[PDB]
């Protein structure tokens, strides 16, 4: 009594999405990437998006890698760094291929500090760097003395104090739970992190104080953390990565387990294909509110791993939860309420642990299924920060984008061919 | 001719009054023992929520409050004794409202409790409120074990002083209208759901507490205390609202409500054009809503507390729409909550642009409940509040929707038509 092919996929997607939903990413500590991540070398630099060579990277990402190389000691300055990167001496590699995710340029170097996030349920581990805090920052390609000065402080004090702080928190911090409180306080955990960041520092505060650091280091670190609302940003991405990784490599699943971009190409991974097989197409423009005297002409293409957030069910998929981002991202609140409802049409089921009050507490729409995106013709709606096409400069606005279509086509083809 | 006519003079006065309210900017500047900073305090003076009320006529839970308080202040050896002292002529019982303060639930506030000191940056008037004790077994609900009096002492021996000291490292103060601003974009409504506000406040306070001379060991238990409940900023918003509202009080000819409060027996309001501490009073009402399991509506007491200053300001139940998280706690439908915040506009003078509700396309909260419009529409202020056991100390046993009583507005109007030169 054999099962039908479409029936295989239904079963696989149920297995896949159950693992995603039942995942309980726990924040366990912090440590230099080199000390704690897989396949790391002192000459490895990780970045956001699918694979790409340095020569092909876009302005901002190059800038971030130059900034990074100088932070590492590997270069006396920017002009030098570019020479060093171009030389074959550096190994470049996506975060995703090292069980990590990076925000924006997503450049992460051996002695940057990272979140250590462990899946309570299924045992896998995810990693992600810390938010610098301002707008003029490495993850946007800026790379002043000021910028590397701040990387240094983070390596030399912030990192160490968080490492020591989690030492006094043997239980870890349950990120799904905190994520779910966040969506009840008007965040979608992608471009709105206000509530999430405030929960995080509340949670971290008493452990920090139990540290050997001085009152004065403590104050300046409290101040950095209240500097902007983006501190938990990376945190939610890591939880999402931890969760989605538990749903990868399931024999016949058509669930998207990764969506990322590097400012030149968008790449996806699908569960039933497994491993690091990427499907890539052109990164799209990001249409939205532009900042202080800026234009669409100035913006680079979509960039960053933050999209792992929508792949989980949050961010743009949860925009109904966060009507407050509308001025920042464009559109009506009407539409913002609608997206979460429409995303039900291309996902596999509601996540009963993360709910949205304005929608009568419906679970977030979880598990993008390539088949449904093809049949409905609805590409996932992503929200994102807009970055300048020039290195240096800052974040310059925010808006809405979609993945390219080709990518889902190519994945559909790969699947129906795998199953025989 | 426009020979300055009447309905005008009211339209003009409401403009000035609501402009004060909207433009007030309440700044949290300090903390200190009531007796050190509040107007007309004496050591034998104790404050309660709602309009004036003798002790003998107070209700179960609030009598328990003056008793716990008295034991703490050290004016009676014990509960049964306390009740004796209160009944003797040796205590002045007067409302928070008449000392520029406000009080949550029983609202009892005695000389040695610590209060927020909140000062109007625009208009320069000050308001005060006590702090959240943080548990369910708590004085504001009438409970008075040893445990409760101990926590009260802890709050005045340690927590209190810590707070006071922290705020001296912060000479700019904390801007409350801004923070409230942000809370309402984070799913709070600053009456029933206070999570966002509370988390924004403990975070702004931390840097300053750390600059203090308290031991780490002491900071440790104070954090434990601050996250034991999400209610820590609740009083803070009452104080904010009280501070703004008072600056809109005493405007000749104005029919704007500047106080709504209750003491478990009566509901009482003040109107700007009437002024001072002239109170209009009716029967406090039942609060009907979902019940905490094992409890039922005949367990409940009548509406009690000063927390309704919140809807007097434009927030709380008036902001219902901003806080879809509360629907199953406070009852009703989400569509109904959107609808109520819209409705409230026919009762109010104009939208506050500085404080807005995202889901309603960022309309400003509805400000300036106008006696005259309450009357002509027939529509009463909606207030969402906690339902509290009628017995002392049992505490919150659910929540729901209530209203002020119709009569209180009728009298208002009649007192107005009799004043307006």
């Amino acid at each position: 009594n054999a099962p039908t092919l479409y029936e295989k996929i239904q079963q696989a997607n149920e297995e896949a999405v159950t693992r995603i939903i039942q995942s309980k990413p726990i924040l366990v500590g912090f440590d230099k990437a080199i000390n704690v991540m897989p396949d790391m070398t002192e000459t490895t630099i990780l970045h956001a998006g699918p694979p790409i060579t340095y020569e092909n990277m876009c302005g901002p990402m190059k800038g971030a890698v130059q900034g990074a190389l100088v932070f590492e000691g590997l270069a006396k300055d920017l002009a030098d760094a570019d020479r060093v990167a171009r030389s074959g001496a550096i190994t470049f590699s996506p975060c995703h291929e090292h069980d990590a995710v990076g925000s924006m340029a997503g450049v992460t170097s051996p002695n940057m500090y990272v979140h250590i996030i462990k899946n309570e349920t299924y045992g896998n581990t995810a990693f992600t760097n810390l938010s610098e805090q301002l707008a003029k920052v490495l993850r946007f390609g800026a790379n002043d003395q000021s910028v590397v000065d701040r990387l240094i402080w983070m390596r030399d004090v912030l990192g160490p104090l968080l490492h020591d702080a989690m030492t006094f928190c043997p239980e870890g911090i349950d990120l799904r739970l905190m994520l779910s409180q966040a969506l009840h306080m008007g965040d979608e955990c992608h471009n709105r992190n206000v509530a999430g960041s405030t929960l995080l520092v509340q949670a971290l505060t008493p452990y920090m104080v139990q540290t050997d650091f001085s009152r004065e280091q403590l104050k300046e670190v409290f101040e950095f953390l209240g500097s902007s609302d983006y501190f938990s940003g990376p945190t939610w991405m890591g939880a999402a990565k931890c969760a989605l990784d538990a749903g990868h490599n399931v024999e016949n699943s058509t669930i998207v387990t990764t969506m990322c971009r590097n400012g030149v190409e968008f790449g996806i991974r699908v569960s039933g294909i497994g491993g690091n097989h990427w499907f890539t197409g052109p990164a799209q423009r990001v249409i939205g509110p532009m900042f202080a005297g800026y234009t669409q002409e100035d913006a680079g293409l979509d960039m960053g791993d933050s999209a792992i957030t929508e792949t989980y069910g949050v961010g743009g998929f949860a925009m109904a939860a966060a009507p407050a981002i509308v001025p920042l991202v464009g559109g009506t609140v009407a539409e913002a309420l609608n997206y979460s409802k429409e995303m039900l049409e291309i996902t596999t089921k509601e996540n009963p642990n993360v709910t949205i009050p304005v929608l009568d507490f419906m679970g977030i729409p979880t598990g993008i299924d390539v088949l449904k995106v093809l049949e409905t013709g609805m590409l996932p709606v992503i929200n994102t920060a807009i970055a300048h096409k020039e290195p240096g400069i800052g974040m310059i606005g925010a808006g809405l984008t979609n993945p390219p279509a080709n990518v889902f086509n190519e994945a559909l083809k790969a699947l129906v061919a795998t199953i025989n």
